[PDB]
Order: C-alpha cells, then sequence, then structure tokens
C-alpha cells in the first residue's frame, strides 16, 4: 500500500512493511544528488539490444513497459538481462542539486537476480518519437496493460554518446533493495513539454523517491 | 587603469575608454552563464602542441604564460597559434549557474588576428604538478615576469575527453573585443585548494568579469 504522498508516501516506507527495511536502515540507498563526482577510467559499457518492448503497463506508481528475453548489457564482464523499463518525474537523481523534469530507468538482471540500472535524464524538448508510440497508448488507470502493435527498440531512447555515471545502489521503489548497479548516462535525452505533462496528469503528479544521503559513496564519472 | 573591484571595475568598464566600447553596447559578450544548450554535431578540435612555454608574466590582472611560436588549434579548418594562456579565479565562465574555483583560458590567433580561445576548468583535487612548475615561479608583484627554466607543454593542462561546448563571444578583459571563438572544454582538471589560494592571494582577490547576458546566442555542446 505504499506512495509517493501522504501517509503511505517516501518518509514512512521503512514503517509499511518488514521486508521494506533497506527503506530505513539502508546506508546505500537511491537515487542520490550527484555532487560528489570523480574521475574513473570505467570501461565502456556493451549495449547488447534488439527490438523487444512488448507491453505498457501502468501500475498505479509509473508506466512500466515490459522487453522480452533476449536484449542485455555487460557490466563487470557479467550479462545483464534487460527486462523492462519505467519513468518518473521530475528526475529520481539529482545533477549537481538540480533536477531534471524527467528520467527514465532500464531495469536489467543477471542470472542471480543482481540488479543493474540504467538511468536517464531526458529535458524539455523535441517531440520524443519512440516515446510517442508509447505515450499514444498509455493506460489512464492502475492495473490497465496494452499490447504494443509495433515492437520497440530500446537503445533509440538512449544517447549516442555513452559516457555514463557509477555507484552502487538500490531500488527507489520498496523494497529498495541494495546491491544495485546504477549507470546514470551523462548525456541527456529530450522529450516534449506536452508528454512529460501528459505523464504527470496521468500519475497524479510527482513520481520521485526524495535523494538519499550518499554517506560514504563517491559516483564515478566516466 | 581597469580593475575587477571598485569605479574603476567591471560594471564601468565602458565608460573608462573609447576603445572600450563594446564592454557597453555588445550583444556578444563573454564570459556567459552556460545554460541554453545544445547538443551539435561539432568536428573535434586537432591540437598540434609542442613544449613551448617560456615566460610567467604577473601583469596586475592575471598571470599570463607566454608561448614560442609553433603550437596551434585547428578550428574551422584554420590555424590558429596558441600565444599565451592565463588564468581567472573564481570561473569566469559558470555553467548551468554554477562556479568552478578556477579556470584557465588558452588564447590563440589565426594569420589576420582572429582570436580563438580555449577554456579549461578547474576543480580542488590533486595537486597540478604541470601547474606547480608555474606557481613555484610566480611572480609576486604586477609587471614582474620570470623565464621558466624547462619549456612546458600547454597540451599536459587540457583534458583527454576534448568534447567541448561553442560559442560567439569576447575577450573577457578590455577592450572586449567581440568575433572570437570561444572552445571551452566540458571535462574539468584539477588544482589542490593551496594552489587556488595562492593565486587568488597574489591577485588580491576575485579576477572574473561577471557573466553577460547570452542574449540571441545558444551554446552548442559537442
Ligand atoms: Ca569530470
Ligand atoms: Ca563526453
Ligand atoms: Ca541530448
Ligand atoms: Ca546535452
Ligand atoms: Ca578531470
Ligand atoms: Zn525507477
Ligand atoms: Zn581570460
Amino acid at each position: 500500500g505504499w506512495s509517493y504522498h501522504g501517509e503511505h508516501g517516501p518518509e514512512h516506507w521503512g514503517d509499511l512493511k518488514d521486508e521494506y527495511i533497506m527503506c530505513k536502515i539502508g546506508k546505500n540507498q537511491s537515487p542520490v544528488d550527484i555532487n560528489r563526482i570523480v574521475d574513473a577510467k570505467l570501461k565502456p559499457i556493451k549495449i547488447e539490444y534488439r527490438a523487444g518492448a512488448t507491453k505498457v503497463l501502468n501500475n498505479g506508481h509509473t508506466i512500466k513497459v515490459s522487453y522480452e528475453p533476449g536484449s542485455y548489457i555487460v557490466v563487470d564482464g557479467i550479462k545483464f538481462e534487460l527486462k523492462q523499463f519505467h519513468f518518473h518525474a521530475p528526475s529520481e537523481h539529482k545533477l549537481k542539486g538540480q533536477h531534471y523534469p524527467f528520467e527514465a530507468h532500464f531495469v536489467h538482471a543477471d542470472k542471480h537476480g543482481n540488479l543493474a540500472v540504467i538511468g536517464v535524464f531526458f529535458k524539455e524538448g523535441r517531440e520524443n518519437p519512440i516515446l510517442e508510440k508509447i505515450w499514444k497508448v498509455m493506460p489512464e488507470n492502475a492495473g490497465e496493460e496494452v499490447k504494443l502493435a509495433h515492437k520497440i527498440n530500446a537503445e533509440d531512447l538512449l544517447p549516442k554518446d555513452r559516457d555514463y555515471y557509477r555507484y552502487s545502489g538500490s531500488l527507489t521503489t520498496p523494497p529498495c533493495s541494495e546491491g544495485v548497479r546504477w549507470i546514470v548516462m551523462e548525456e541527456e535525452m529530450e522529450m516534449s513539454k506536452e508528454q512529460i505533462e501528459k505523464f504527470r496528469k496521468i500519475m497524479g503528479g510527482d513520481t520521485n523517491r526524495p535523494v538519499q544521503p550518499l554517506n560514504a559513496r563517491m559516483i564515478m564519472e566516466k
């Protein structure tokens, strides 16, 4: 019964269930304000994506797009399979104290269940032609799920400059499990103001967890 | 008789001499707050530098390091010869409303006198080993100029990531001539807090012109 507003909101997430305890005691939580940055010789990240987005689900907390097996990234010489991507507005991560109006998360998992999430910022700009295909068909109520007519390639929502920030964090929604590899891309993408407004309107407001303390962590920059 | 403080300061520069009129009527002035940015497919910039820094001059307004002929950059298929590089603190340019504590300018000129300046931001970090060589020998008073023992290569003060912001602007000190190509590098370099403090102490304070209106301009990002 968790939410982004009111008494089941982010500050109370850890109180709600035993399984959500990391939202309360965790010291490596996401998102964060990216303001303690260090240059590091990170390897480039192999992105082996095919066209494979199939369904669009409104779950009350976001719009989630599911992906068929076969698409993956390689981080630390390990294959993490793309499972789904979804959205928040405004951005969950901040960059040196500032938000973007929107952020996408591409959620991946290796064979043992370890999670790697690619985060992509979006600013106000040209209509995103890939997001229009999903937005046209966006379910208006929680629980609804539409099948997509044409399969979408998620690689088209990623920038061509693939320099990125890296850090060790968590899921941004309960249970907020830790041990998540975060790959936040430096280069932003574009969306129309209308697309942003539609997403906010349908979600009913802000869909962003507050930034959490960096604590012992640093953010690595390629 | 211009300065960075008081009644001969930046707000009054255009009042001081007829030759300084651009500081008053100019609509394409530098520096600027880099907050209206557009992605653009800018060509990479050829940097053909040799070891060639010879002298270190304190001129009351900065520390200026002079360069022997033979080192150049290529912008718009034109050779601009490196003449000198110098410093300001805090940064002249801002990035999305925020300063860096220090900024370097590498001043170049083509055969007809057209200026191209490469700007490099520096943050607090490790001692810069190339700046230490200059700092050791830094003239304490205006008018003084020391010959360097060992020639320095300016290329070592530039980042290895050479993605850059570009815009059309001006000199940041009187006469503030326009028609200057600005190449401001995206990746920052590092300096020690001690090196910054030494430069500020010797200059006697802030050495940065206030940001000027972007006006009709955009900033291009590679
Ligand atoms: Ca950096
Ligand atoms: Ca880059
Ligand atoms: Ca972009
Ligand atoms: Ca950009
Ligand atoms: Ca750096
Ligand atoms: Zn998310
Ligand atoms: Zn300068």
